[PDB]
């Protein structure tokens, strides 16, 4: 196990940390959903635009991908990097109904067969390294348990934590984020950097997000 990738991690998830009622994330806070996809996609400077010479790359496990909505199937101006035992880049782009956007999607497809260790080992390689800038874990469940777990938390870097304030009482899927400044099981302290006041959904979907950065030791 030498060096690795460092990443960070996205999450949208209510008081009790919950993230999704099995298949379909719960929440489409929009103002939520429009910084995942700056946040995940946006590179670092002025004016500067992903292409598929420099773009970031969003690791997610398999699971994750099937709750993707078809639409989303593949995040688009990103590397999607799946982490499935079983299947494919054959199986992954089945996922993608429409067969034309279907062919154009394995550009920027990649199945990992491994878990997150083995990708962020991937994702250390000199292509990985310069055409790639950033790392994101973007879910599901199992994923963000060993992003916080040795030895992938040695190289997690930030957490950007989304807080829906009407927490959802219908999630089946969570995220295990010892509160905020706990000396974990593990033995990490999740530090609050920073977090945005509170605001509220303009939609009908008016409930009320905050943008929580957390970080290690
Ligand atoms: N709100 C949010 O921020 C987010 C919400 N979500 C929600 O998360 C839920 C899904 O969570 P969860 O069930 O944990 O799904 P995961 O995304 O954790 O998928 C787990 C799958 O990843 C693969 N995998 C995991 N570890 C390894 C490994 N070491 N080696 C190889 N393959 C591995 C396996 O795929 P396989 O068995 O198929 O090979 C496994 O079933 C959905 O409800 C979704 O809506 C997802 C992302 C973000
Ligand atoms: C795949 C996927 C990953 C996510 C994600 C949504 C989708 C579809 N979210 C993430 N973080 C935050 N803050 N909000 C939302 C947009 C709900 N991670």
């Amino acid at each position: 196990r030498p060096p690795l990738r460092p990443f960070s991690v996205v999450v949208a998830s209510d008081e009790k940390g919950g993230i999704g009622d099995g298949g379909t994330i719960p929440w489409e806070i929009p103002e939520d959903m429009q910084y995942f996809r700056r946040v995940t996609t946006n590179l670092r400077g002025k004016n500067v635009k992903p292409s598929p010479s420099k773009r970031n790359a969003v690791v997610m496990g398999r699971k994750t991908w099937d709750s993707l909505p078809p639409k989303f199937r593949p995040l688009s101006n990103r590397l999607n990097v799946v982490l499935s035992r079983s299947a494919t880049k054959e199986q992954l782009l089945a996922g993608i109904p429409d067969p034309i956007k279907r062919a154009e999607a394995a550009n920027d497809v990649v199945a990992v067969n491994g878990g997150l260790e083995d990708a962020l080992r991937m994702l250390v390689s000199k292509e990985h390294t310069s055409s790639i800038e950033t790392v994101f874990c973007i879910g599901g469940g199992t994923i963000y348990k060993q992003a916080l777990c040795a030895p992938c938390v040695n190289v997690l870097q930030a957490i950007h934590r989304t807080v829906v304030r009407p927490a959802s009482n219908s999630c089946s899927v969570f995220f295990d984020i010892p509160a905020a400044g706990t000396k974990t099981p593990e033995g990490l302290e999740l530090v609050r950097e920073s977090i945005t006041d509170e605001r509220v959904s303009t939609g009908a979907g008016g409930k009320k997000y905050q943008f929580e950065k957390l970080v290690p030791r």
